[PDB]
This record gives C-alpha cells, structure tokens and sequence, in this order.
C-alpha cells in the first residue's frame, strides 16, 4: 500500500525574506510575554502558534472565519508536543469579523473565563486589509478593539502599507491594469497589479492584486491599508498611537539572528519588505 504526494518543485529564493518576517513577528509577540489574555484577529492556520507558546501567553483567543484554516491550527497544536512555561490555554472562535462589533464582543466575552474588563492585547498579522472595504468596516474594527480591550491594552498590528504601495506604483509609472514586477535572475519574484483608478490614496476601497509565489501568475486581490486613515479612526475611538515602523527596520537586528540569511537578502527582498509595517496603538 502506498501514499504519494508530489508538490510543485519550488526554489528557495524566498528563504531569507520569509525568515525575516518570522523574526519580526517573534520580536513583536515576545513583547506580550506571559500576558493573561491575548486576542488574535485573523489567526488562520496558527502560523504564529509556536511564537505565542514561546512567549508564554496564558490565554490565547484566536478568531477566524475559515473553518479549514482553523482545523489546521488544531492539527498543529495537537501534532507537535510542547512543555515550556505556564502552559497556554487556547480558545478558537469561528467568526466573521465583519459582523457587528457588538455581537463579536458578546461571543468573545462569553468565552468561559474571559475577563469582564477585557484582554491585555489584540494581535493581528496581515489581516486588517480585509476590513478596509469602506468607512463602516474601519469604524467597526476600532469599536471591536475598544470593546475587547481593558484600558491600557494594546493593539499589535502588521499590515501591508498602502501609502508605500501607492508610492511604489507611481514611481514605477504603473497605470490602471498594469503590474510592477520585482525580478531576480530572470524570474518574477514579487508583483503587484494596480486595480484602482485614483492616483491619490483613498480612505478605503482601493484594490490591488498581489502575486502568489510559485503560482503561474495567480493574483489575489486585497484592499490597500491607509494607515493614516486607520490611525485616525482609531483616534476617534479612544486609542493613542504608540509606534509605527517599517519592517525594513528589523533588518539590522536580523543580522544577529542568523548572519547567514541576513547576507542573502536581496534588493528585491528589501524593496518588498519595505511595503510592510508594524503599528502599535494603546487604549486610553
Ligand atoms: C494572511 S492570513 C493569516 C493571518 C495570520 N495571523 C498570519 O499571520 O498568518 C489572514 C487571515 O484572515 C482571515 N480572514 C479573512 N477575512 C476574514 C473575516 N472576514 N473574518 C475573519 N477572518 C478573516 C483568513 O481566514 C486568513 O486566515
């Protein structure tokens, strides 16, 4: 009897760049070590689960809408055994995070043991763009974060930066349905398809297509995150900006965490990384 699985042959040109992203998420998640209640908005397949465990978070609440992803998080938890401090409890909530923030806050608060006052941190990595659809969706996101947090709680966001993408497209003179491409030794490494007519950054609703790597030109559409607009809506809802910084700024520390991968990062890697950034906000 035999079972065989053949993946497409895939080169390693994304080695160093994806190790940089992992290092960044780890340094961010390390900052909330041993907190009692941490909520993750858009937790997916649990890619950050190893990080949350290494940080000793005590109660992780992970919310996502994709039952398939969440099952992979369950398999990941139960395969792969752990025993390091003191053990994190995990609560997975299957929920569409575009629904009214009041309902989502009620379901979360009904999780056995969730604090009436609220959690200590909200983490969301590469998710908030799904909610940049229109003004109501951004307000909903800020009201949901306000309801789930205790005062002084913090929001730890990670996102593609819409200002930088628009600036990137303009400097390369990319018009409506055209594509910016990275290219390395004659292969398209990264790419962005412009899908907005406007030449000025809109609050909400501007789409681009990002190339999915190792596909044969499959582009997946996302909205642009206007971080100015995001931070401004969060300000209207009781949050102060704490920190806002490009992923490119972790590259020097990265040299101390694997000198090897540091030296292999290419100029296309650095340009792609520059499009992503961290944003910390605190509830007043
Ligand atoms: C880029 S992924 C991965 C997020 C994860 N924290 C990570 O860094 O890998 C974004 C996740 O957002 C989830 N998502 C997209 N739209 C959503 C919605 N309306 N409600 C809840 N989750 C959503 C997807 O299921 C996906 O797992």
């Amino acid at each position: 009897s035999e079972f065989m699985y053949f993946a497409g042959a895939k080169t390693g040109i994304y080695r160093a760049q994806t190790a940089l992203i992992s290092f960044i998420k780890q340094e961010i998640i390390q900052k909330i070590s041993h907190q009692s209640w941490v909520i993750d908005l858009g937790i997916g397949k649990g890619q950050d689960l190893g990080r949350y465990l290494d940080a000793g978070v005590r109660h992780l609440v992970g919310i996502d809408k994709d039952q398939t992803a969440l099952a992979e998080l369950v398999y990941r938890k139960f395969s792969h055994a752990t025993t390091r401090q003191h053990a994190t409890n995990i609560y997975v909530l299957h929920q569409d995070l575009a629904e009214p923030a009041k309902e989502i806050s009620e379901k979360v608060h009904q999780i056995y043991g969730f604090p009436k006052e609220g959690a200590s941190s909200i983490v969301s990595n590469l998710f908030i763009h799904y909610l940049m659809k229109n003004t109501q969706q951004v307000e909903n996101l800020a009201v949901l974060c306000h309801k789930l947090l205790q005062p002084g709680g913090m929001v730890w966001f990670t996102t593609m930066l819409g200002e930088q993408v628009l600036e990137l497209l303009h400097e390369n003179r990319i018009e409506l349905n055209e594509v910016w491409e990275a290219r390395e030794n004659e292969v398209v490494k990264f790419a962005i398809k412009r899908l907005f007519k406007e030449d000025i950054l809109q609050e909400t609703g501007q789409e681009i297509g990002v190339l999915l790597p190792f596909s044969n030109g499959d582009f997946y559409n996302e909205y642009l995150v206007n971080t100015a607009f995001l931070i401004k809506i969060f300000k209207h809802h009781g949050f102060s900006l704490v920190q806002k910084q490009s992923f490119k700024d972790w590259i020097p520390e990265f040299q101390n965490f694997s000198k090897s991968l540091y030296k292999i990062l290419t100029e296309a890697d650095k340009t792609w990384t520059s499009l992503f950034g961290f944003i910390c906000l605190r509830k007043n």
